[PDB]
């Protein structure tokens, strides 16, 4: 019934095709034409840590995947799945015939033993994976037959199919029962026998060693760890290497609309590039077949990408980012500047900062003109879209910050001219950065010199990561820039409108603290932000879609009301590219880590003309 690529057919050691394919294959619509096998992909990976750099190239394969507008999910390694009316069970049918990249059986066993001696065994997980858990509730799996595998939560979970469509919701297909029970006690009565072998103190040590994990190096630094990936490592990603090398595997378990078997493209060639500026000269010389990572986020890269095009052969294409935002300014109201406080817990006064802001100026100097102003809220494009959360004291209005911090008291001028507290002292503000962060800097830098004019003093406190993240968590910050998530993803990532991000929800961190401890720990929130982490709690456990969405979209609109994080610019378009001769690229795909982007366009039927 079905046809292979000619490397394959060239190696008669293989079962036949029909009996390496599951008996009823993922079928893969083309973005754009059924393509013809052959050839090697050329692309890029900065440094030997940027491992998810294959992820995002090769795909997660998981129980189900997005939909190229990332509207929803379908069906992926599962051939389909149910639902419970209660939304607290989901049943997952498996393909029969699917095998693993060693010709060895994909079943039911596989995920069973994933869930349940990996994720949920609390030796090698003691905080469980929070993708598979509701209210931080683990749910129970079981083997109902050797192609069907069920997962029972104890609350509704109505996310769990787009979690699951996530780099980090596949570890259900990401563990071979075989190989890897090898490196669990459960199964292997001798297994410390093999610590001192390969350097381990324990089993979990062993099994991320051998088995890996999401986005360990171990991932993608062996040759002999099974997976169900479209293609597989041959020239592994070691530490020092200069160039990774995968191929196609025999068993992928997908065609295209005409019966051949996936994917089109022989091999994927990675060169291992220290320099971000040789990543960008190759690039700009049409060296790399795709590129839509590394370079797009570099707005003094665009000009040249596109000029070279012609040169090159290639084409460039821009991808709308996931972030609403492309450097916020998070307030931190739990400030331990006492007179700093008794403004900074006041929405006037992060609206006048917010008016006081030239948008347009920081987008023509940090951004080359590429962004555009916004806040922190959804897109458009989003059925999240709240348009206050979006476009509320975007415009510069410089008279109007001024009428409302005179209101607030803040009249009184020292010798320099800025503004005091009723009590004395100038009002001013820490804002720590990342240094090599240069546009977030540079729009610190532009925001200090407009804020001036509103006799308000920004002083920047840049550092390198380390000490930027024991600021934040030691509650040592007035402001702190870094993206707003939400623009696309406000459900998978809400730390901008809900204080539910330990290191992230920088309106205080002590306030996720108290959320995250049951009230034990941190700072108790005020009585709208406790609102919203009881209503985000409801929002996890909603029984219906229906009420999923009132209870998220209350939740934005209390933001909105809020107005606790001020954005810049929304992020410029990322400017991606592919060979001319690359077919099937989505173009129009959005960009992002929840989509594993460019892996979302779906690699295994990109095809060379």
């Amino acid at each position: 019934a079905f046809t292979q690529a000619p490397m394959l057919e060239q190696n008669k050691q293989l079962p036949p095709v029909d009996q390496r394919l599951p008996e009823k294959p993922l079928v893969i619509k083309p973005i754009a034409s059924n393509g013809v096998y052959g050839g090697t992909l050329r692309t890029v990976m900065r440094g030997n840590a940027d491992g998810n750099g294959i992820l995002r190239t090769i795909g997660p394969q998981g129980l189900t995947h997005w939909t190229q507008d990332i509207q929803t999910v379908e069906p992926y390694v599962a051939e389909s799945y149910t639902v419970s009316p209660d939304a607290m069970e989901y049943t997952f049918k498996l393909r029969k015939g699917m095998k693993w990249s060693d010709g060895t059986p994909f079943t039911a066993d596989d995920i069973v033993f994933a869930m349940n001696d990996v994720v949920l065994n609390k030796e090698m997980f003691p905080q469980t994976p929070s993708a598979y858990l509701v209210g931080g509730k683990a749910p129970k799996v079981s083997k109902v037959d050797d192609y069907t595998v069920k997962f029972e939560f104890p609350a509704a979970n109505l996310s769990f199919p787009e979690t699951l469509a996530t780099p980090l919701g596949q570890h259900p297909t990401l563990y071979q029962k075989k190989y890897c029970s090898q490196f669990h006690p459960a199964y292997n009565k001798n297994v410390q026998a093999e610590f001192t072998k390969a350097n381990v103190k324990d089993w979990p040590s062993l099994m991320r060693a051998k088995c890996s994990d999401i986005e360990l190096p171990s991932r993608w630094s062996s040759t002999e760890r099974p997976s169900i990936d479209p293609w597989l490592i041959k020239e592994p990603y070691g530490g020092a290497v200069t160039r990774v090398v995968m191929e196609r595997n025999p068993f992928y378990w997908q065609v295209d609309p005409t019966g051949k078997q996936l994917p089109y493209v022989d091999r994927i060639q990675y060169a291992v590039v220290s320099d971000l500026q040789a990543i960008i000269l190759a690039a700009t010389n049409g060296q790399y077949d795709i590129e839509a990572r590394l370079l797009g986020s570099d707005v003094t890269s665009r000009p040249l990408m596109l000029k070279n095009q012609q040169k090159g052969g290639y084409k460039v294409f821009g991808q709308t980012s996931a972030n609403a935002n492309a450097a916020g300014l998070w307030l931190n109201q739990t400030t331990k500047n006492e007179k700093l406080r008794k403004y900074m817990t006041q929405h006037d006064f992060r609206q006048a900062l917010s008016l006081a802001m030239d948008r347009d100026e920081i987008n023509k100097v940090a951004w080359l003109g590429q962004a555009a102003p916004w806040q922190s809220g959804p897109f458009k494009e989003s059925k999240w879209y709240n348009e206050k959360l979006a476009t509320q004291y975007l415009k510069l209005d410089l008279a109007q910050a001024n009428q409302i911090l005179d209101r607030l008291g803040l009249t009184k001028r020292d010798s320099d001219g800025y503004r005091t507290y009723p009590d004395g002292g100038r009002v001013s503000l820490d804002a720590i950065v990342m240094i090599d962060r240069q546009a977030m800097v540079q729009t610190l830098e532009l925001i200090r010199r407009q804020w001036q004019k509103a006799g308000v003093e920004l002083v920047i406190k840049g550092s390198e990561r380390s000490l930027f993240y024991n600021r934040a968590t030691a509650n040592d910050y007035d402001i702190s820039i870094d993206v707003f998530p939400g623009g696309l993803d406000a459900t998978l990532n809400p730390r901008a409108y809900v204080a539910v991000h330990p290191l992230e929800s920088r309106m205080s961190l002590e306030w996720a603290k108290w959320y995250l401890s049951g009230g034990k720990q941190g700072i108790e929130p005020n009585e709208s932000m406790k609102k919203r982490m009881a209503l985000y709690d409801q929002f996890v456990a909603a029984k219906t879609q229906s009420q999923a969405l009132s209870l998220f979209k209350q939740i934005l609109q209390i933001s909105a009301d809020e107005f606790e994080v001020i954005g810049t610019v929304r992020p410029a378009v990322i400017s991606s590219l592919h060979s001319l001769k690359l077919q099937n690229v989505n173009e129009k795909m959005p960009f992002g880590w929840p989509y594993a982007t460019p892996s979302l366009s779906l690699p295994q039927q990109w095809y060379f003309s």
